[PDB]
């Protein structure tokens, strides 16, 4: 289907609507390198949480239970940006 595998680290800037997903989150607590940031988003959900233009660090961010994350983005604009390290 339509979720497509991306590789981390990972960028995306523009418009559109994206499906994407990834088993290769950060889940070390003590990690704070591995980040989620985005800005001039109308969108970013993670495994149906909305992290739509804030930085998180990636442990926080609990997996499916198939071990994956499911990410949605959604920007109207050109300078939507979201980097997934």
């Amino acid at each position: 289907g339509e979720y497509t595998e991306i590789a981390l680290p990972f960028s995306y800037d523009g418009a559109g609507e994206y499906y994407w997903k990834t088993d290769q989150f950060s889940t070390d607590p003590n990690d704070w390198s591995r980040y989620v940031n985005s800005w001039n988003l109308d969108l970013l959900e993670i495994n149906a949480t909305d992290y739509t233009n804030v930085w998180v660090a990636q442990h926080q961010i609990p997996a499916a239970s198939d071990g994956y994350w499911y990410i949605h983005y959604k920007s109207g604009v050109s300078w939507g940006h979201v980097e997934i390290k």
